[PDB]
């Protein structure tokens, strides 16, 4: 297919971008080149406010946020309440959602920006990248480092009142308690979560957004920096 | 040291324990045997009541429950509760431990039973087992499967009564919903928990208690089978 190809500009951007990333460290430039020369990358554009992933859809391939803003979007069971999360390039999505039994994507990813991309198949991933001692124990321990911090989270104190049940209930549903977040829930929907009413739910959502941490509108509370409520 | 080996009754023995286990399917007896041979195994024999693992501390070999049943011992936070879950042969201890920012055990082991174990360092597990693409691909997909259910959780329905707040909170701290659990917690804490109170909290713990689904002791609650919350 007609293309343009600059090895060398090809590869800053790499080096500038997955280079970076946990799953790539501790890989000298000559070497990750070397494994990048193996594997067929799929470089995609997506405008904004394009779908580039779907929840419920098969992961059959890593992919990479190189370029732009992405929102990872999040729904609970039965829709109750949905998470926007604002991600920034470069990042790797879902590399747990590779291997195990469920291959489906979790959450859908969505372009905020003009985005880029690239993309390299499971086959790839396991045929060829997993050959090489550094990336599969990076990507093992990226994937054990969620499962560890997930069950931490299950035998932590409890919260004591209503604003720290909250502030939880919000920062267990972020990947990273950094940057905007929006919930977009139903007040019925989320007294049943937090297993408390309306009005005390509504008092403490109030001072909240009294005290500037996040902003209330037409059922959807919107986080503009979810490290500030730590 | 002196030693007895019977070669072939040690095989059929791992193969009798270690096949079976998830960490090692989709393995031909031949190869899984030519992959044992090349590390070496530690093979320790543990008293009923003897610590085999003690929580905190650094974990830095692959070790296999062979016979015996062993509890598992988990503190939440401050000690706030611990749950003890019986775990019967053959069982891997904590893979997700073995790789990771923490790589200290989560949790306690404790014989239970007169208990056999077999031990592999992490440099034989990265060095050699890590080699085959059908053991790494194996423990991929226990690690990813152990972070997709964590994370699964989250997204759940709420409950909608203090009974099945209850349940759920016994099932979410038990790695599987069968076989006997206990959990050791005052009430003041369990209230704190909960977010409720002792005498609601006493009201739904006696109506379990007296469906024969629990039993009641001094700062403890027994659950003879907790598949039968389910």
């Amino acid at each position: 297919s007609d293309k343009i190809h600059h090895h060398h500009h090809h590869m800053e951007t790499m080096f500038d971008t997955l280079l970076q990333l946990p799953l790539f460290q501790g890989l000298c430039h000559e070497d990750f080149t070397s494994i990048l020369d193996k594997v067929k990358l799929h470089f995609i554009k997506h405008k904004a406010g394009e779908t580039i992933i779907k929840s419920g859809n098969p992961c059959t391939q890593l992919c990479f946020l190189l370029k732009g803003e992405i929102s990872i979007v999040t729904n609970a069971k039965e829709n109750i309440y949905t998470v926007i999360e604002q991600i920034e390039a470069p990042y790797l999505i879902e590399p747990q959602s590779l291997f195990g039994m469920n291959t489906n994507y979790a959450s859908s990813y969505v372009a905020h920006t003009e985005v880029h991309t690239v993309c390299i198949s499971k086959a790839f991933v396991l045929s060829d990248l997993f050959r090489y001692d550094i990336f599969r124990l990076n990507y093992m321990n990226i994937v054990s480092n969620r499962a560890q911090n997930l069950y931490s989270r299950l035998w932590d104190e409890p919260t004591l009142d209503l604003k720290s049940k909250i502030i939880r209930f919000f920062l267990s549903h972020c990947e990273k308690p950094q940057g905007e977040k929006t919930f977009k829930v139903k007040m019925d929907d989320l007294a049943r979560c937090l297993d408390d009413t309306r009005l005390n739910i509504s008092k403490t959502l109030n001072e909240l957004q009294d005290n500037g941490l996040i902003e209330l509108h037409r059922k959807e509370i919107l986080i503009p920096d979810a490290q500030k409520l730590l």
